[PDB]
């Protein structure tokens, strides 16, 4: 249970954004099944009255947090993969539009999944904005939450993984377009019962042979990080 509180551009803080720049869902209650309308931007997808202005090359800093800004972020029983995706705001993220622009799942060097360093990261991950055409995008941040994932909701709905996901609007004015920003795949749609990564059990199966859902990250990606960027007590 955990949600965007704001973004920061370059290790400046963009200031709260729910309900101002992010598409809030109305509380941190997950996503569980895949064929919602729901998978695209959480259940109150609508245009809110603010875009961020980014650069291609900026750093791009998500910030979630769990009921209060900058607490225990998500609870550490979520271990599970982040990931970010891109698409035109023109699509309202609807069709064969999100990008992939980064993946982290589990970190056999570290021994850590990417949940567990968003937590050690006060709730902050990163990408570099990409050089697609200026204009306005969606950018779609995903964890997934593995802990009753061993089930698909669609067996029982008390289960199954859990989608914590949230659209900001970004708006990229200087980008010289050189990697133009292609077809991507839908939400809902891409994930489904027999996607790798979707059924999992943290509990018998070794992390170690945890593949994350496809799609790949797209060969445009400039790549992030999962690290604290800005010190929100500093406020
Ligand atoms: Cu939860």
């Amino acid at each position: 249970h955990t949600l965007v509180w704001g973004v920061w551009v370059n290790g400046v803080d963009q200031g709260d954004g729910r309900n101002i720049y992010i598409r809030s869902p109305p509380n941190n209650n997950p996503v569980k099944n895949l064929t919602s309308p729901d998978m695209t931007c959480n259940v109150d997808n609508r245009v809110v009255p603010k875009s961020v202005p980014v650069n291609a090359g900026d750093t791009l800093t998500f910030e979630w947090y769990h009921n209060t800004r900058d607490d225990d972020i998500i609870a550490s029983s979520h271990h599970g993969p982040i990931a970010v995706y891109i698409a035109p705001a023109a699509s309202n993220g609807q069709g064969n539009v999100w990008v992939k622009l980064f993946e982290d799942a589990y970190n056999v060097t570290n021994s850590t999944w990417a949940v567990d360093r968003l937590i050690t990261a006060h709730g902050q991950h990163s990408v570099v904005v990409p050089h697609v055409a200026p204009g306005d995008y969606l950018f779609r941040a995903e964890i997934i939450a593995l802990h009753e994932a061993d089930s698909l909701y669609s067996q029982n709905p008390i289960r199954g993984a859990q989608f914590y996901i949230s659209c900001a609007q970004i708006t990229i004015n200087s980008s010289d377009d050189s990697t133009p920003l292609p077809a991507g795949v839908p939400f809902p749609g891409a994930y489904t019962d027999s996607t790798p990564g979707i059924q999992f059990n943290i509990y018998t199966t070794p992390a170690t042979s945890y593949v994350a859902p496809p799609p790949s990250v797209w060969s445009g990606a400039l790549g992030g990080s999962i690290a604290q960027v800005g010190d929100a007590s500093l406020e």
